[PDB]
């Protein structure tokens, strides 16, 4: 249980986290700029900033593509 862990459960993570989490993570699932990702989600850029380096460091993940690879692995990718 340190790094990533099975698919779904990684989805009921992902919201268990909070929505920082579903708010950068939806952003970054995508890959878009700091800025239309925190403006994407109602806030500033050096707010995903926080938040992102948060949800990674708290939702197991690693890096940006761990994270939507995470994401994408579960069900948090955008079709």
């Amino acid at each position: 249980g340190s790094h990533m862990d099975d698919a779904n459960d990684i989805r009921a993570r992902l919201q268990t986290l909070s929505e920082r989490e579903r708010q950068v993570l939806s952003a970054v699932v995508a890959g878009l700029p700091n800025k239309s990702i925190a403006y994407d989600l109602d806030i500033s850029p050096r707010t995903v900033e926080v938040h992102r380096a948060n949800v990674m460091a708290k939702m197991k993940a690693k890096s940006l593509p761990h994270l939507v690879r995470m994401a994408l692995a579960g069900g948090f990718g955008p079709s």
